DNA sequence: CATCGTCGTTAACAAATGTTAATGCCTAC
DNA sequence: GTAGGCATTAACATTTGTTAACGACGAT
């Protein structure tokens, strides 16, 4: 964090320069037969998913220094067909191929549990988010995303909380949750507000209220306060 | 397999004691959080997360060689409240508390990277069971969760195909998805099969035709072929 | 010699959400 | 000036959440 900052020097070290990309770029894609580590340092990045029909798919998102992996380390083969989308204007990543990586981690012990830190803290947040998505409709879902780009990506402000992301389509959101139609978010959005909750001011997404958020989505709560004790430490 | 019961002897080497979980019995739970690493041998065990309104739901199932994570490695805190329970009649289940495994792992690099692959492997998972459950709803739900059992858990007489499992009944079938009623499920399943695309004779459930469960849960057959490709191939 | 449970099925109604369409506003170009 | 992207709302089809009744089956 710390970690991560040390751990580009590390790579720096092994004379691995990073590489800028810049908004709507693909990183690595669903057809690349080729597998990465992808070690992403500051920016803001997507991973979709698009069926055979087109019918695509929002994952999760991945913010600052964080690392994504397209291929196993041992068998260097693929994980699954997914795309890593760059979502921020220019985010800067370091793009390693999968051969080396275990030389790389072979090494000195430190980075290599950081590595399998983000791993271990990964499952934690798939976990977490397939819990709560399905106990409840595409309702819980949406309040479910909305909890995590809060925390994150939210900046405390007089008026409420906004969210950072300028911008935040809404057929971008129903892509992150289950919803595949812009108008069924939006008859959802307005049932978002309210009752309580956020804001849609000028252009721009604010939370006001958070706990109705929270009661719909209270494992992913529970999982910052435990995975990102800082980050949830800022709104509470 | 091969490369996991080598792992297997390196842990009562360094001495580790097997421990032996019967039905019913939880290897760790929500309310008294203790953090264990848990190597899996054999046996069948789901992983299951309650709320306080008492709605329950299936997370996962694990089984045979694999690796349960209740801690992070180097804070040494809980990962999630969450409940390993047991479907199988059998288990030995190897118990890790965490302040322990950080430099067992140290140690040989070896097995580390088994360890390692099996999270990658469970990412993966979680993302793949995430896309083909949101996309096409509880339907979508369902025909994942038994692809699923279909494969891992998989049989074939001049039936069709079929799932080991005993005691699989509806209401927990439906935990397994995001359903909590008895009933949806029978809905489902009926309906399901004037598709003709399983059988329930016999109190156990009878599929058909993998190509219509592959439809509906794209990336989860595509995980199975990219990962555990042996399983995919018996049931083709 | 069985029964009291389960558990699966079906129907019927409240609710959510999938789907297509019409609208008026926008910045891109 | 467009032409298209996006937000919003309406009206309707389908899916589901929910409860309950009925009835079969099997631990016991
Ligand atoms: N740098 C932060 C954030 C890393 C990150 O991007 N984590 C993912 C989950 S592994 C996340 O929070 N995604 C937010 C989302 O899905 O919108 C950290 O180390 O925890
Ligand atoms: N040990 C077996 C199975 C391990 C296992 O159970 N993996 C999880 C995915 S991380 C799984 O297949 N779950 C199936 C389910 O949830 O029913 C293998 O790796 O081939």
């Amino acid at each position: 964090n710390a970690q991560a900052e040390e751990f580009k020097k590390y790579l720096e070290t092994n004379g691995i320069k990073p590489k800028q990309f810049h908004k709507k770029e693909l990183i690595f894609n669903q057809w690349d037969p080729q597998e990465y580590c992808i070690f992403l340092y500051d920016g803001i990045t997507k991973l979709t998913s698009i069926s055979e029909n087109g019918t695509i798919m929002n994952l999760q998102y991945y913010k600052g220094a964080f690392v994504i992996m397209s291929g196993f380390i041992d068998t260097e083969t693929s994980v699954g067909y997914y795309n890593l989308e760059v979502i921020s204007e220019q985010a800067t990543a370091y793009v390693i191929k999968i051969n080396e990586l275990k030389e790389l981690l072979s090494k000195n012990l430190t980075h290599f549990f950081y590595v399998f830190q983000t791993l271990q803290k990964q499952v934690s947040y798939s976990l977490a988010k397939f819990n709560d998505f399905s106990i409840n409709g595409k309702l819980g879902s949406i309040c479910g995303q909305l909890l995590i780009l809060t925390y994150v990506y939210g900046k405390e402000t007089p008026d409420g909380i906004k969210i950072t992301l300028d911008n935040l389509t809404m057929q971008e959101l129903g892509y992150s949750s289950g919803i595949a139609h812009s108008s069924a978010v939006s008859r959802i959005i307005s049932k978002l507000k309210q009752e309580k909750v956020i804001v849609y001011k000028n252009s721009c997404f604010y939370v006001q209220n958070l706990d109705y958020l929270k009661r719909y989505a209270p494992k992913l709560d529970e999982w910052f306060y435990l995975a990102c004790p800082a980050t949830w430490g800022k709104l509470n």
